[PDB]
């Protein structure tokens, strides 16, 4: 059951992000420029496949998977990683696995805000997103 995730959601709280950046390598003008930049999230389904496009004014990402079916995935950061999108405990779980290194980016929904989680390293962000009407 992912519906309630479907849709279009905006950024508009974030903790953590430079932490998380700067445990993947990301360097200091990219992760300034992220820092300052809030991405628009659509998250749409067509039958068992889901799209989650993230947009903004640095960079954009599109990713197209089944629950619960490896793809392979090229992040914004340019990781090329095996990675895998399941729902557990009611929450969309995404795990990106790439030279033996792991992180996962978990979505969950409080209170209608759509709460995303990013756990690399011992780095762990909160990014928060309302719903686009
Ligand atoms: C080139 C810009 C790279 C910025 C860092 C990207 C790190 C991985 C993706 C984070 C996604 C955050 C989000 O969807 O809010």
């Amino acid at each position: 059951m992912v519906d309630a995730f479907l849709g279009t959601w905006k950024l508009v709280d974030s903790k953590n992000f430079d932490d998380y950046m700067k445990s993947l390598g990301v360097g200091f003008a990219t992760r300034q420029v992220a820092s300052m930049t809030k991405p628009t999230t659509i998250i749409e389904k067509n039958g068992d496949i889901l799209t989650l496009k993230t947009h903004s004014t640095f960079k954009n990402t599109e990713i197209s998977f089944k629950l619960g079916v490896e793809f392979d995935e090229t992040t914004a950061d340019d990781r090329k990683v095996k990675s895998i999108v399941t729902l557990d405990g009611g929450k969309l779980v995404h795990l990106q696995k790439w030279d033996g290194q792991e992180t996962t980016l978990v979505r969950e929904l409080i209170d209608g805000k759509l709460i995303l989680t990013l756990t690399h390293g011992t780095a762990v962000c909160t990014r928060t997103y309302e719903k686009e009407a």
